[PDB]
């Protein structure tokens, strides 16, 4: 009952805006697609043009170059013409694509478009879906190109611009309104009677807006003559057309059949099928055409028929009454005027509406993995920074000096070389400066050979850049909680490693002295990465980058080019300079590029050159929807980067700020943010007059504008700061320098003052304070707004002439889970590679804990799963258990005492532990065993299920009651009993499994052999469920209730043989021999009875077994036949781990003894635990140095292999009747994790989300060592004597 | 005057060379952005399996990578359905959208599609286009996922790998030839019968493809011992299945409940519009 | 390449790739790169190598990478090193249509490059033939050939 | 799969009918100018010139007459890079 | 056994008609990168005639 009305407009509607957000939608791919292909089609179309017209048309790379372009009135009529076109086709596609619109019908929907708009108007009206929508909207967009470079022939034939051209487009038409057209038609007929004028060049009436208004078009001049006669109450608007439209008097068939000549012909070419109404043609409604011959038509329109938009909405309701319905929702497109239309074209027909509920616009959920935009223009990551700064061992220290304001430079040390020697009040000498002042790193000698597999003799040949990167690269990937292979983007393979370094000084200088056989590795400018990549095992691609002075921005591009490429997941980018050589010094001195008297004082009135400065910098990239699904720390977000070349300086090394000008603006039109976005800028700000001033001029017109009428624009302050007043120029480093600054900046939310301005600001910079931008003298606040975020630019310059750029914005708000870690003991590893370092690392750790003791309550659980998961494991060990941050501090103290008390650490076996596993019987069963496994561990609980779901196939009673009540052991049938057993052994086994303890050889007692079996490969789950249901239920089924009874004795055999009266088995029976000490005594009941009355007249310990059933007697004889024919059924395969049988009393190792009598024997034969047990240990599988973990309710059968075995075997338990069960896998745990098993410490997280944060811990506490090459003899200034 | 039916297939028909072709499509937008977001979705769903699952999944960086493993026989059920689903997928809007193929319609076509391709079929079923249909296909996508990842921990409970496996995953099923499906019925009647097994464990029928073919699954032991007693002219061939279904005394409703519950609920999900015809169920056409 | 930049008033970027022995076809793929997201729409890839200093030659030889034989003897079986070679060279590089578009002659066309490292290598300077035999598949499969 | 087989199946229990398919309905428009190329991304990068200066060679020709002659180019370091009499030992004993 | 050869004398190299010639191009690494690229031949130019 409702028609839905597309309309397009013309081109008095101001696109620049809807051009804009098109370029800037990233989650559709139609769009993207088709702003791709449009430039394309648009540069090939312009390329044909006459030699008149190309002059005076933009070059452009994408559609973005030519918004400001447009805006400013600056633009050609055949472009303006193009971008209408590829807006309002854009907006269509995007609405009907990612909008999830249902493409317009022919019985629903309408189409109509005024001039410009009539040929978007045939592009959809001809198609029936978007995909096929997309070619048909790039022969529309060439046909737009064509037919407004026709207009423009047209129109400059006709008049030329004036003198004053100003490079705007004078406009030719003028909206008039205060007179119905008919006057406007006598008016403009006796001006151009009473006035001689050209029949070609008279003024004409373009189109027919309303009852009272119209316009009207001529070249502006004869326009402005003409305009100047229609005085009051008349009134006129200047409209944006740039060339003549509509005039049937200037065109003809001829310019028709011309414009749409780049339609080739064919019979492919698809119909009209949604209606059209052309309001200005004849016939107001118009289908079945072809494409191209709609087109002309449409052309026709726009060039030859005046536009009668008084007719638009008496004709779409026209249409809306031919086709019944009674109400119109129109959906107008880059239309002017258009909240207007859908009250008049209503006002046509009989009342009706609908309105539509809001809340109907929701959208079904996206999949997992799919919200994210493509990997191509996406956020990167910042997750981790390491560096070494002069003063500064970290970044902590680096801030330290930031904020206090302090100047770092000083005299070359006697390290380096000699000062007194190759420093000259004026050079006059050879090889001698007139400067030796700098910023170093005193520290660039100090590495840890051992950590990273070197040896003394190669340490000091490899040049310090190198091992500065390396301790760097490993600090920052510590501190990000990066592992190789923990998750799909830290794959070895997917790893890569981008380095800018520009010198190797070490080279020229230092291992030059002697060349050794480390000379090429340890020296050449490859390895940097190289070294990086091998040492890690990275193996993804690794480059060294020698830009410039601006390297490190360079390999940061190249860095971020490769993560959006998809070629990697995760980058390590840095930067390198240390200063060894001082012939670098003397010829930057001798080209006057640094300064003779002190730092680099940026903004000074007397800046003079710059200072040379040291550091090492290391960053962790990583695109942001990889980092946040991997609960990466991420504390700053790129958003783009650019770089260029000021090839137009007057000099090669002299800057050029127009290039400057423009990388800014080009970043900063691709990022999408405006001037008043940026907050901060930090600049290149090197210390020299000219460039300084240079580069501010370009920043502040860029970032800070002035507005005509000469006021400020920006409505919040602009603060500038420079990091080489404090630190140098690292002339390497110095990008991922002022990067580390803004990081800090970001972290600590101030702006640390401005040491530069020694003496005056320098007078030939633009008058700051009138921009709204300062120059911060004290540390000001700098908090980020709520529910917002930051953002800062970043530049770096070349003396080669290379100029980077770089946005940067804070890190997404943390989601950390509310949710409270429920387990009550946790765990905290610490591991290191010597002893030293593990002293180091204990200390450190407790300096840590008593800094954040009260911080809350949950970093405990936190500190446990940075510690554990989130690190890799070295052979040197130390654990601590808790419920506190109090207790684990106790515990690593006293550790530490004793540690440096004169104790010294072992690594642990490089094989790690070996295990063996005990399934216990069914004494110890008792209610609520492993409930709160069943309820913590999501693996327990779908394994429960399962062992539950096949029970109730194989007809058997349901096991889940079991694990969930905790109030039906009571009244658990024995049936029940046993298979909820089985299951429980079996589910904890596997979750052990789960966690890294893998089992070198199984031994069960007496009902744990089915678990033990299947554990052992020899069974399926379902098989071992299978047997021992069916044995349950046949023992219950054939025998009845207290035939017989088993006692047990705290003696050996022969004093229970001599006290009993009668031979051995005739009247009782052994039934387990748990041990030499320990026996087991079934039979009749009456003969129990007669047995504990003959015994314990000897004075002998005993007591009845609360068992209801007895195995391994008597009253298992009238169902072995059963048992046999149903073990005959389960499949059996060869054991992978030795199966300790004590129902054979040996050491099983093949299928050939797991035939079907074996269960029938076990059933029936005694339980001969201790002849097992002596078989194995003397095999050698059991020795003391084997653990024992207990698989049961309690710590029953690994006491019995205790005993066989020796006395310092230690062992564990898993289930307790009165300890909690976590204290006790904590300390299983923690032991395993001593003895050097590597045990999966993801897994053992993944079910507590609260705890799954990454914390700052202290860095690695490396033990580090001198290894320089000293530079000797001063033979620098003899290079070239006898 | 005339219908289209499209119909999608299953494990058995081999989808390598689908996927290779899929891989090398450079003209299309649409299908460039799923194949790109495809290994997404299935990245995502693989780190929500059991331990021992992920243990024998292979890691890749995009769907390049798992052809040479899946032509070698070495890829577990739930990345096998993954790509059966995802190819298919990728095949129908490639072609309705390069194609230039207009979309199927309620009024002369119908969906169709056997057990792993009604997944598909219910997908496509629910749109009017390929744009519309593409964040579907990846929420099927993610449920093949589930749905193998399901068949595969409960045929690893009932056996599990032999010795010799060498890596290949030992087929389950195997078609039969020469019987009418009743016949065959009671032999398998008589087998069970004659040697006990457990209920779980015991052969059944799994398909009835023609009036004298039909398809047998079971353990890959059990399979074979039981297929050793068919003696000629009964023929038997192999088919490239690798885990249990179509097996009603295994799976129940909590099964069918978990797989389908990484689609969250809502009221927006689309209502199939364009028929799907079922031939299993008891009503035809839903 | 600042040189290059500043003779000719090319105003784009401008790198200088010190990978390795492999520089020159690393600043390739860098360029590819480029070229592949519309950074730049013409490159000039080139490699240069003049040996004037003595010491890097003491040091490749006192590294056992040099030949005290002669030159490159490569597939025999007494090669026992490479012996240094001086070489510059330079290439123009477009995208397949705009080189079609001005009529530009073509020599070649480059289908697909891709960079590893051989991490796994016995030690740093030895190769690891697995991760070359991954890299030429991985770009025979990109290649679709 | 059979998926051949599935007409002449279904179609066995409907009247009789039999409609081919038009060759040419395959028949395409052709795509504007500047649009028919494939997407930037991923697409084949022309080599348009190359230059060089080799040893024995002052160009691209020499190089190729030095390579389908089958020389090898080798030599003592002339005496403009540095003096091999001194720069270079049988065994080398001394430093660098 | 493979079919493959080192050239020891000068052979024809002639285009496939119809058809490219296809090259594989490796250049490795002292610090352990590995570089790999596929050429391929021009098409077959279009001169106006």
């Amino acid at each position: 009952a409702q028609m839905r009305v597309v309309a397009f407009g013309d081109q008095t509607y101001d696109c620049s805006e809807a051009v804009s957000q098109l370029l800037r939608v990233r989650d559709d791919a139609i769009v993207v697609d088709f702003l791709e292909r449009a430039p394309a089609v648009l540069k090939a179309e312009l390329a044909r043009l006459s030699s008149e017209q190309q002059e005076e048309t933009p070059r452009f790379a994408t559609l973005a170059e030519l918004v400001p372009r447009y805006r400013a009135g600056t633009l050609n009529p055949a472009v303006s013409q193009a971008l209408t076109c590829i807006a309002q086709l854009g907006l269509f596609i995007r609405q009907h694509s990612s909008g999830q619109e249902a493409y317009p019908t022919a019985h629903d929907s309408c189409i109509t478009g005024v001039a410009t708009g009539a040929l978007t108007a045939v592009a959809v009206g001809s198609a029936s879906s978007v995909t096929a929508l997309v070619p048909l909207a790039l022969h529309t967009v060439a046909v737009a190109v064509r037919l407004g470079a026709r207009a423009w022939e047209i129109g400059s034939c006709l008049a030329d611009a004036r003198r004053g051209a100003n490079g705007r487009y004078a406009s030719w038409t003028s909206a008039v309104g205060g007179i119905s057209p008919q006057d406007l038609q006598d008016r403009i007929s006796a001006y151009t009677a009473e006035q001689a004028l050209a029949s070609v060049s008279v003024p004409y009436l373009s189109a027919a807006v309303g009852p009272g208004q119209s316009s009207v078009s001529a070249a502006p001049v004869i326009l402005d003559a003409f305009l100047s006669t229609l005085l009051r109450p008349l009134t006129t608007t200047r409209l944006p057309i740039t060339a003549p439209y509509h005039a049937p008097h200037l065109f003809t068939a001829k310019d028709v059949q011309h414009v749409t000549d780049c339609l080739p012909p064919s019979e492919a070419w698809p119909t009209v099928r949604i209606p059209i109404i052309s309001f200005s043609r004849d016939e107001a409604v118009s289908r079945g055409a072809s494409f191209p011959a709609a087109m002309s038509e449409a052309v026709r329109d726009c060039l030859i028929r005046p536009i009668a938009l008084d007719r638009m909405a008496v004709s779409i309701a026209n249409h809306a009454r031919d086709l019944g319905k009674d109400s119109v929702l129109p959906s107008p497109i880059a239309l002017s005027f258009s909240d207007k239309l859908g009250p008049q074209v209503n006002s046509h027909l009989p009342g009706a509406k609908a309105p539509t509920p809001e809340l109907t616009s929701k959208s079904i959920p996206s999949a997992i993995g799919a919200e994210q935009q493509p990997m191509a223009k996406s956020p990167i990551a910042i997750l981790a920074a390491s560096g070494r700064f002069p003063q500064s061992s970290s970044m902590d220290q680096f801030w330290d000096v930031l904020i206090n304001g302090v100047d770092t430079h000083e005299l070359v040390p006697p390290t380096r070389w000699n000062a007194a020697t190759h420093v000259s009040e004026d050079p006059k000498a050879k090889n001698v400066s007139g400067t030796g002042f700098g910023c170093w790193l005193h520290e660039a000698g100090e590495f840890d050979a051992a950590y990273f597999n070197m040896s003394p003799r190669e340490a000091p040949q490899v040049d310090p850049a190198q091992r500065l990167a390396l301790l760097t690269a490993t600090e920052a990937l510590e501190q990000a909680g990066v592992v190789p292979n923990r998750t799909s983007s830290t794959q070895k393979n997917r790893v890569g490693v981008w380095y800018g370094a520009t010198s190797n000084d070490w080279m020229e200088t230092n291992s030059a002295q002697n060349v050794d056989t480390y000379f090429i590795p340890g020296g050449n400018r490859a390895f940097i990465p190289g070294r990086v990549n091998y040492f890690h095992k990275f193996s993804g691609p690794s480059y060294t980058i020698d830009t410039a002075c601006s390297s490190s921005l360079a390999a940061l591009h190249m860095a971020c080019n490769a993560l959006w490429r998809g070629e990697v997941d995760t980058a390590i980018v840095g930067g390198t300079n240390v200063l060894t050589n001082p012939d670098m010094t003397a010829g930057l001195d001798a080209g006057h590029f640094l300064s003779r008297s002190g730092n680099c004082k940026t903004f000074d009135d007397e800046a003079d050159g710059y200072c040379r400065g040291e550091a090492v910098v290391t960053l962790i990239l990583k695109r942001l929807p990889d980092a946040q699904a991997d609960k990466d720390p991420i504390q700053a977000s790129i958003l783009g980067i650019a770089t260029n070349h000021s090839a137009e300086a007057a000099s090669i090394t002299r800057p050029h700020a127009g290039a400057q000008q423009d990388l800014f603006q080009q970043v900063l039109t691709e990022t999408g943010l405006t001037a008043n976005d940026i907050s901060v800028c930090e600049m290149h700000g090197t210390g020299t007059q000219a460039g300084d001033s240079g580069e501010t001029t370009s920043v502040v017109e860029t970032l800070a504008p002035l507005n005509r009428s000469g006021s400020a624009v920006r409505t919040t302050p602009l603060y500038i700061g420079a990091v080489k007043s404090n630190v140098g120029h690292a002339e390497s480093a110095a990008g991922v320098s002022s990067l580390a600054k803004i990081l800090l900046m970001l972290k600590h939310s101030k702006i640390p003052p401005h040491v530069g301005i020694k003496t005056k600001l320098n007078h030939r910079l633009p008058d700051l304070a009138a921009r709204n931008t300062h120059i911060a003298r004290s540390e000001v606040p700098w908090p980020r707004p709520k529910n917002g975020k930051r953002r800062v630019l970043l530049n770096n310059f070349s003396a080669a002439g290379g100029n980077t750029c770089l946005v940067l914005e804070d890190a997404p708000e943390p989601e950390d889970s509310q949710e409270v870690d429920p387990r009550e003991h946790h765990i905290v590893a610490l591991s290191a590679k010597t002893p030293d370092s593990m002293v180091n690392n204990l200390t450190n750790m407790i300096t840590w804990i008593d800094k954040h003791s009260g911080d809350s309550l949950a970093t405990l659980p936190q500190l446990s799963y940075t510690t554990t998961a989130r690190r890799v494991h070295h052979r040197h060990r130390a654990v601590a258990t808790g419920t506190d941050l109090l207790q684990i501090r106790s515990s690593l103290q006293e550790q530490l005492d004793r540690r440096v008390s004169g104790e010294r650490s072992i690594p642990h076996p490089p094989n790690g532990p070996s295990f063996v596993l005990a399934f216990t019987g069914q004494g110890s069963a008792f209610a609520g065993m492993g409930v709160d496994l069943y309820k913590r561990f999501a693996s327990f609980r779908s394994d429960i299920a399962r062992y539950d779901q096949i029970c109730e196939g194989m007809s058997l009673p349901s096991i889940k009651a079991m694990f969930e009540d905790e109030k039906v052991f009571s009244t658990a049938s024995p049936t029940l009993q046993q298979l909820t057993h089985v299951c429980f052994q079996m589910a904890l086994y596997r979750l052990w499994k789960s966690l890294g303890v893998q089992a070198k050889a199984v031994v069960g007692h007496a009902l744990g052999e089915y678990a033990a079996l299947y554990a052992a490969g020899v069974l399926s789950q379902s098989d071992t469920l299978y047997l021992v249901g069916r044995r349950a239920q046949l023992m219950e089924k054939h025998l009845s209730q207290g035939t017989h009874a088993m006692l047990a004795v705290r003696a050996k055999e022969e004093a229970i043989v001599a006290a009993i009266d009668g031979p051995p088995g005739e009247a009782y029976e052994f039934s387990c021999r748990n041990g030499e000490q320990r026996n087991v005594l079934g039979g009749t009941v009456a003969q129990i009875q007669a047995a504990k009355a003959a015994l314990e007249a000897k004075k002998i310990r005993c007591q009845y077994l609360d068992t209801p059933m007895a195995f391994h007697t008597g009253q298992v004889d009238p169902i072995l036949p059963e048992l046999l024919q149903v073990a005959a059924a389960c499949s059996i395969q060869d054991p992978q781990i030795p199966v300790i049988s004590p129902a054979y009393g040996k050491v099983i190792r093949s299928a050939k003894d797991f035939q079907p009598e074996y269960f029938t024997h076990h059933c029936r034969s005694s339980v001969n635990m201790v002849d097992a047990l002596q078989s194995a240990v003397e095999e050698g599988l059991l020795d003391k140095n084997v653990i024992g973990l207990e698989i049961g309710p309690g710590p029953v059968v690994t006491q019995f292999v205790k005993e066989a075995v020796g006395t310092t075997m230690q062992t564990f338990a898993s289930i307790n009747k009165d300890k909690d069960t976590w204290q006790l896998m904590t300390q299983a745990l923690a032991k395993f994790y001593l003895a050097g098993a590597s045990v999966e410490w993801s897994r053992y997280h993944e079910d507590f989300p609260g705890a799954q944060k990454v914390l700052e811990l202290p860095a690695y506490g490396w033990a580090l060592k001198n290894y320089w090459l000293q530079y000797v003899n001063d033979w620098s200034l003899r290079k070239g004597d006898p």
